[PDB]
Parts: C-alpha cells; structure tokens; sequence
C-alpha cells in the first residue's frame, strides 16, 4: 500500500495478511459471484494504493490460478492505444500491463500515471472476465420470488441480462424487451394484472414496476388472511 | 401475428427486433433455442440472422428414416 | 521489513508474527505444493524488503526444518561469478549467500545491492528446490476430470511441468510441447475434437483451451440428458 | 476406370463433370454420401471439391481405439 | 510467375511457362533447355503446394511401440 505521508511524500507498507485473507474469507470465490471480490478490489485500490507487487499479491490470495489468468489477459484486451482504440501490440500491451516486474517508481509523476493505469485496466480485467457469455436460459430462469418486492426482482433480472446477454438492460432500444421478461417472469398474481393493464404499450419500466408494487403491497397480510379464515364461519 | 393481434407493438418496427429476437430464441424449439443462445456475436444477429440459423438446425432435422438406420445399424444391445 | 521513511531514509520494523502465521495457516506446506509459498514469499520479498534476518523468519516460519536445508543449498547453487556462470567457490558463495548473519548494512547502497542479490537467490532456490527430481509420468499422469474446465485442467498440467520437469510450460519453446499434452490429456470428447481441429498446429494454447471450452460448454446438462431419455419413447 | 473401359463417356470430359459427380455420390460409403448430398450450394461443387468434402468425412474415420475407448467408458450397462 | 515476378493468370503467360500441351521445346537449345529448367521448377512447387495433407493428430498417437519392434524402426514410423 501507499498513502501520503506527513511530510507530502508517498510512504509504502505490505499489505498486512490478516486483510488478505480476511477478504477472501468474507467473499464468495471469483467465480462464484465475479461482483462481490471485484467491487472489494475496486475499492482497495483506492484506498490502498497499491503498487505493481500489491497487486500481484492482491490477486494472488483472491483468485484462483484459471480466474487470475483469465482477468489478466482480460486487462491486457482492455488496453488502448494514443487513438483510443485497442491495440494488440505487444510493446504498448507489455507496457501498460506488464506480466513480469516493471520499473515503475512511485516517487516520480511517471510511475505514479502508469500505477493509475495499471490499476484501471486491473479493474476493466475484472468486470470483464466476470462474463458467463450468451445464455438466454439464465434470463429466462430469473422468477419472482413469493416474498420478492417488483424492484428487487426487477434488479436480479437486468444482472442476468448484464451477465449472461451481450444486451444492456438500461438501453432504451432494450425497455420493452426487458419489460416483457419483467410481466412474463413476475409472481403470477402480479403478471396477470400487469398484462391486463389498459394502454399497456405506453407503460414504461419504471410505470411496470410501480403497477407491481401496488399488487405486491396490498400483499393481503398472513395474519389478515387467518382472520378471515376464522371469521369465515361457512364450516365445510 | 401474435405481437400484432395482443400487444401494441409493431413486431415489424426496427426499435422492436432485440425484443422479437428474444421471444424467437426463447420459444424456438428447444434444439434450435439452446444453439440460437450460443451464437458466437449473438448481439450482431438480426432477426433475419437468426432465422437462417435455426433453419440450418432445422435443415438439420436428421430424418426419421435416417434415425431408425441408425438404430438398426446400432449393434449395441442392451 | 523496511520502507522508505517519509524522510527519504529506510526505516526497519519486525515482521508481525500475525503476517508469519497467516500465511503458513493459508498455504499447502511447501513439500505439497511448492508453488503456494513459492508465490507467497517471491511477493513479500517484494513488498516486505526483508532483511537477511527477516528472510531467516520466513524460511523458519513457513519451511521445515528439511524444506529450508533444501532451499539454501538450491540458493546457493544459484549464485554465479561475474562471467555469469555457476560458481562453487566457498567465498563468493558465502559472500552471495550467507549461512551467517552477514555484516549488510541497508542504510549503504552496497548493503542494500547484497540484499536484492539475497533475495533473487533466495527465490531461485524455492523454485528449483521445488523441482521435485525429474519424473515424466507425473505429467503424463495429468488427467482432465470429468467435472474439470478446460483452464483448470490446463493449470493443473502446467504444475506439473514445472514440479517434475525441468521445462518452463510458459517458454513460447514449449507451446508445442504443451499444446500436444493438453490435446492427449483432455477429456476423450474434447481431445478427439481438439485433434479435428482445422489448421491445427495453427491453435496456440490460448486457442486450445477456447476450443476446448466451447466443447465443454456444451456439456449437454444432466438435467437435459434426462428429459431427452424420458421423451425418448423408443422403449426397447 | 469403370466408365473409361465399360462406356463411351471420357469421365475427363469437362461435360461428362455432374455425370460422374452424381455416380460419386451415389456410390461412396453411405455416411459420405448422405452427407455430400447435403451440402450447401452442391451445384457449385466440382469433382475435386467433393473429393475433398469426403476425404473430410473420410479422414472423420473415428478409428476403432478411439471408439472402443468410448465404448469402454460408456458406462451405461444395458 | 510474371517478369515482375508476382503471379499472373495471364493465359499466354501462364500457357508458355507450364504448357498442358506438348511444347515445341528443343533441348539442344538454351531456349529450351530455359524453358525445362522453369517447367520442373513450377511442377515441383505444382506439388508441394497440391500436397496440403490433412492433419489428424489422432494418427500420431496411434503409432506404438510393437512387441518385436526396435526403438530405432519404432521412431521412424512415429517420425
């Protein structure tokens, strides 16, 4: 790690292991939820400034040997050129995104913008190796729960379409085929009504899930419901 | 025919193709479906792409004639 | 360890034996996977700047007692004279690489270049006393489990060139070399592919495994094997 | 050899082409032949495309190790 | 290939450097004996370029070592 010292010079500590492994151990693997340990990396290297070696220790603890190496030439796809454009070349992928060593010196403007880079492309490294291709049936599989409010299943559904879709669920070309996957896919209760609205075309996202809620919320209370039962008094 | 008659949108309407496109793939047959999900770039593939791709799976349909010499050319038994 | 002081002067502290003990508790030991501590010590050699005395802690902590002779003795045959060819003799060995506290002085640039050398020796002998005598049949022996993704296989197998072989599997001379394990290694459906392979000895191993995945990706779920066979009404 | 010693057709003659492409189909090994009957834009194919086509196929052998090595590992008894 | 040695379709071009039928070359000639030297140079390359055998990795590791066979006779079949 670095931080700025008292006296307006970078100061540099190892990383203590206890954080580490603490990290790993309050996490999911990479593989298993690529969200969790990329969102933690993202914020330690900020907070932590970590040099070249900290990184490499950084991914040495977290991932496994097949997810370090597929975020590492993840890093290296994510490298532009001066045109903003990828380039394959191997001296301006080698130095942007060195393999091996390189002699970068935090004390200097030089190696601190290459220490910022390095970190950035570390990051898009992760957010992409975190991709499980195409695969419509994930989409398809993502159902309402019977407790689940509209917005929370309407978040679990656009990280499928994020993951498992080269669609972006926040397009606008994309609203209404998002929004069919949310009536189709909702509680059935909830997908019935929602189906039946009047001037259904015109109803945004944002208009669907509020129609939702409405339903979800007049949940009709377990306890409400007993009470009825017992109130019944229509015997058999 | 089925967007046209029970919903209001125009499935012919280029703003429309991803979400027909995603009503293709979803209830194509399964066979075709789950190779449809597969395309390699399967954001660059038009509605028209992906009907000539299920085609080429359907063309594939392995004929029943075909399957049965199969069977009978099994030799496996049990 | 030691870093450099907000004052531009190294300043020295202990190691934590919490650091020690974490990263003994969270590794394989060396004889099981030299690799593990291998990869930990070459990053805090690193970020720690340990002294000869820290390096002693490290080795003593994480080795045993036969693990640590075998490093030094692997350390020491790495040192080399200044025609940059091996060297057995006693006093550039010792000077290189000192059994004994040696009189390293981190404060001078002399101490401070006898310290880098230490450390790279000390890292060459964990990776070559990590080469467990040259043995063929373990890499033969690397075979992809039914459940095993392609890369992991390919990790697996690439341990075990660098345990039992004195080849680096990531030489770009041995690409073949290991391309040709990971086709005869692969799961019986994926080899045989592989081995189809249009241009075949055009596929890097990069390639391999991507054609490897598309065949293992295509896994054809249980579940599905499953409901094919129920609607297979063909009886006998 | 057949058609140059039992008919009058040179199988050479760049006109005699389909007439003998259509003999090579329907008289190769029945994999190949269903198989070149099935490929795209068969009307394009010259005599030494199909060859190579079923040299493909051929070549596609799944040699008997190979296939007694699956046989083994089958592991689905009857 | 063309005096600007790139490749040429060129019918007369192509007909005079590789002809499908008997040419009036004379090998007492330099002329003819030119001419010779460029056919077999171009049927040569005719067929190491016809060649192209499909690869099939599978043949490779079929070839073991027979119970009778030496190691040298075994090296050269997997050769």
């Amino acid at each position: 790690p670095l931080r700025m010292g008292g006296n307006g010079q970078l100061q540099y500590w190892p990383f203590s292991s206890s954080d580490l492994y603490n990290w790993k151990n309050n996490n999911p693997s990479f593989s298993e939820d690529p969200g969790k340990l990329t969102a933690l990396i993202e914020s330690v290297l900020t907070t932590h400034q970590p040099t070249w070696d900290d990184c490499q220790q950084l991914l040495g603890t977290l991932l496994t040997g097949e997810e370090k190496q597929r975020v590492l030439l993840e890093a290296r796809k994510a490298v532009r050129g001066n045109d903003g454009r990828p380039t394959q070349l191997p001296n301006e992928v080698d130095a942007a995104f060195p393999l091996e060593r390189p002699d970068w010196d935090y004390t200097t403007q030089r190696g601190r913008n290459h220490l910022v880079l390095y970190r950035q492309l570390l990051l898009a490294g992760m957010q992409n190796a975190g991709r499980s291709p195409t695969n419509l049936a994930k989409v398809k599989g993502i159902t309402q729960g019977p407790n689940e409010s509209p917005s929370a299943f309407l978040e679990r559904l656009k990280e499928a379409y994020r993951r498992y879709t080269p669609y972006d669920p926040e397009d606008p070309g994309q609203e209404t085929n998002v929004s069919m996957s949310f009536i189709w896919q909702s509680a059935p209760d909830i997908g019935r009504k929602l189906e039946r609205l009047e001037d259904l075309k015109s109803k945004t996202l944002g208009d669907l899930v509020r129609e939702a809620e409405k339903i979800f919320n007049k949940r009709e209370t377990p306890e409400e419901r007993e009470e009825r039962i017992r109130r019944e008094t229509e015997e058999k």
